[PDB]
């Protein structure tokens, strides 16, 4: 009963404890005249005495406001941050994490694509093994964060992160929920092995309960079946 119920704003940022070390951070894509568009989910996970952050918001500046938030409530230095593909919901906000002395980690081919997308590269690289699961190596001291490459889907980089110790796992942009109409900007989408790629990062994660994604608020396991028969369509 110690946790804040609900959405906690800060500016136009929005926070969501999601387990005793776990929120949801929410930012929106700024539009001048028009307003905000398109909330985007990652992260903030607290590990002892350090964070660790998955995914930046939109830009710099919201990306900034998350590190103050972190500051304000959590008031633990934040040590790394994965990012789960080279799109700007994703990676916008790279510039700021590389202010605040933050070690960033992405996939090797989300930092080979980030220049032709527009984005800022991760410092480090991540590699996976041919079953998807991260090089250990390349993933120094993640505490409880499990990274897995399920294969291209909402784009060939995307990636997944388990938390251990919860029954969270995060799906990013390749994740939609149970009650999602599509499956969102599919522009850079591998149409025929998203399906697959989907059901294996369901298959990686086999007992997590809460699926937390970019785009939808957390749902059941059920929104990774509705992703993956959405995915069949294509
Ligand atoms: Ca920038
Ligand atoms: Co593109
Ligand atoms: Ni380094
Ligand atoms: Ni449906
Ligand atoms: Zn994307």
């Amino acid at each position: 009963g110690h946790m804040e119920t609900g959405d906690q704003r800060f500016g136009d940022l929005v926070f969501r404890q999601l387990a005793p070390n776990v929120w949801q951070h929410t930012s929106y894509l700024d539009m001048p005249g028009f307003g905000a568009v398109a909330p985007s989910n990652g992260l903030i996970v607290r590990d002892g005495g350090r964070v660790l952050v998955v995914d930046t918001a939109w830009t710099d500046d919201q990306t900034a406001q998350i590190l103050n938030w972190i500051k304000q409530e959590i008031n633990l230095p934040v040590a790394l941050a994965v990012v789960t593909h080279a799109h700007q919901d994703k990676m916008g906000g790279m510039d700021a994490l590389h202010a605040a002395g933050i070690a960033t980690y992405a996939n090797a081919l989300s930092n080979q694509l980030a220049p032709q997308e527009g984005m800022v590269a991760a410092q480090h690289s991540l590699t996976f093994a041919a079953n998807g699961w991260v090089e250990p190596a390349t993933a120094p001291n993640f505490g409880p964060l499990k990274v897995f490459y399920p294969g291209p889907g909402h784009t060939s980089d995307n990636i997944t992160v388990g938390i251990d110790g919860t029954d969270i796992a995060f799906g990013g942009c390749l994740i939609k929920d149970s009650k999602a109409k599509s499956l969102g900007n599919l522009g850079d989408a591998d149409t025929e092995h998203y399906a697959a790629s989907a059901r294996a990062f369901g298959a990686a994660f086999p007992k997590a309960s809460m699926i937390v994604m970019s785009h939808s608020a957390p749902d059941s396991r059920a929104a990774i079946t509705h992703t993956a028969r959405m995915a069949d369509k294509l």
